């Protein structure tokens, strides 16, 4: 019943893990493989391999989860080579999906050229929101750099491109990035990265609970669900239909995702949760959400998809 | 144990309601007069009576609240009124703060020129980001405008002026804020109005629970205390030692009141929790703070202000 379509491909069901958790090493990576998600997708690389940030930098909340990993990673090469062997042994009805969040524009033209010369065909993501580099401004926030980069990006990258969004909190901020994102020819927008730069804080030690940037970390899980779904929604009624939306944030039980698809989202990723449960989610997730789609009879993600009713 | 200096005026404790929060009539005023809060706050005023958005417009949610109101108010010269006539009858150990929220840069300059025409002698509070009003980006997102208005809002306004600010979310904004405020007399920043544009979804009727804008309000209550607290805490080190600091957002214990002191903020103000359990919370939390305090060997706010630690 969850049979999806999204940048042409066909999946079994929408459920993906969320770019930085449980999908490091090739190892992990099998992990997700062997799990019952829908699809995968990288760590974000950079052209080095990262050791990322000192450590406490992530964080189990009650409600959530604090984090400023610093973009640890095994570097561009590595994620590459073994996605294009993947492709070279025939399987996963399914493209793998490869983030990038290079630490300069330079940088993520320089891996999107290595990607659009390269034999991979599965889907790129381009991270505009890597919130845990001490000194920049997320790029996202910055519309003319952000636009700048896209067009230079579209002059050369023909193969499928998504972008991973942080949360914009204003419905004009949403009229001038939608503007933007549909002058191109992308594949999906995905929405949400982090909460930006956050706090956490012990009562009883009187201090943060992260090392880095003075305890300040992207925000996830239950606190952010009201703004990932509202940014979905929110593009999902401005972007041209030719770019479909993957929802993330706040995604834990069938009931979040059965929200994040009504208000418009094809693909879904889990982050938090599944860096708290482990890949098992994924078989918990779907029976909740099918059970949801029993109880209302409905037997395909068509007969409530972008159906949010307003009052 | 919980005397409070700020804006050079003594207050017994620092909690107050917030803004919008049991402050609409003289009646609501009276009763926060009467209750344990060490100060309070008029509703935001336009220079005309305001009915505000149709109804469903507020909900409370397991955690937090949801709302568009639309600045439902009873009209400058109102509050103006009754504050005037509270001042002519000496008593509160405190000035009486009052909030406004013009419609334009304009309306704000005509309110503004009118207190400071008037014997005004409390605090009042502009409000940079009131979210709910459909079709204007929150005005504290534009820095530009921002800084233009509090250019021209300083060549007349002598009395203590306070601004409401939206949430931030990269540090660079803070950086650019700061720096902005830090040219003016302001007597203090107040950190966090709502998330703005969440959305709530009732996932059995598939529809949003309040009626305007689509089912997108302000975001309020303990999904938004790590954002409210980076936010004080983010602009308490940076900004001048003259410009003080309300903290505002997820109050609802001692712990979280805590929290917020630790970070910076001298007053606090509650929303969220205040509408849900009425002025009888400021009893029970000025309790709950004293209790830890007690606990740590503390005797004054002084013992703990500001004194977040870092790894
Ligand atoms: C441990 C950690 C690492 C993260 N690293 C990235 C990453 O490399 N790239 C990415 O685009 N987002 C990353 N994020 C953001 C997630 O992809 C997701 O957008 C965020 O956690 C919102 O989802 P959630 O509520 O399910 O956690 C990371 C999140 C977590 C907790
Ligand atoms: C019912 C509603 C009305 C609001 N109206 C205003 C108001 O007129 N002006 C103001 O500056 N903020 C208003 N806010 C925002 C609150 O002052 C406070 O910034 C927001 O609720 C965050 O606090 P909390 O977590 O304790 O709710 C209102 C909030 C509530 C829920
Ligand atoms: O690696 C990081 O810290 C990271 C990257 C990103 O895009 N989002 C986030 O929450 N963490
Ligand atoms: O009146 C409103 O809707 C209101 C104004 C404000 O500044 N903040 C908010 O949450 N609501």
């Amino acid at each position: 019943m969850l049979n999806t379509t999204f940048a042409n491909a066909k999946f079994a069901n929408p459920f993906m893990n969320a770019s930085g958790v449980h999908c490091m090493t090739i190892e992990d990576l099998e992990e997700l493989k062997a799990s019952q998600a829908g699809a995968y997708i990288t760590k974000s690389s950079t052209l080095e391999k990262r050791e990322g940030n000192p450590l406490a930098r992530y964080v189990d909340l009650e409600l959530g989860s604090i984090n400023s990993m610093g973009l640890p990673n095994l570097g561009f090469d590595y994620y590459l080579d073994y996605v294009l062997k993947n492709q070279k042994e025939n399987a996963q009805e399914g493209p793998i999906f490869f983030s990038i969040a290079g630490m300069s524009a330079a940088e993520n033209i320089a891996m999107l050229k290595k990607i659009q010369e390269s034999d991979f065909s599965g889907i790129t993501e381009l991270n505009l929101s890597c919130p845990n580099v001490p000194g920049k401004p997320q790029l996202a926030y910055d519309f003319e750099a952000t636009e700048k980069l896209l067009k230079e990006v579209f002059t050369f990258f023909t193969k499928p491109l998504g972008v991973k969004l942080p949360p914009y909190f204003d419905l004009v901020h949403f009229d001038i990035m939608a503007e933007i994102l549909n002058q191109f020819p992308l594949t999906y927008v995905n929405s949400v990265n982090s909460i930006g730069n956050g706090l956490f804080i012990d009562p009883e030690a009187e201090s943060v609970v992260i090392k880095p940037k003075d305890g300040f970390g992207g925000i996830g899980g239950a606190y952010i669900k009201p703004t990932a779904l509202a940014n979905v929604r929110a593009f999902y009624t401005r972007l041209k239909p030719e770019i479909q939306i993957i929802g993330t944030g706040g995604i834990e039980t069938g009931q979040d995702a059965f929200e994040h698809l009504l208000c418009g989202a094809t693909m879904l990723q889990i982050g938090t949760a599944l860096h708290k449960e482990g890949p098992a989610i994924f078989d918990r997730i779907i029976k909740e959400l099918e059970e949801i789609m029993n109880q209302k009879g409905y037997q395909s993600i068509a007969d409530f998809h972008g159906k949010l009713k307003s009052l």
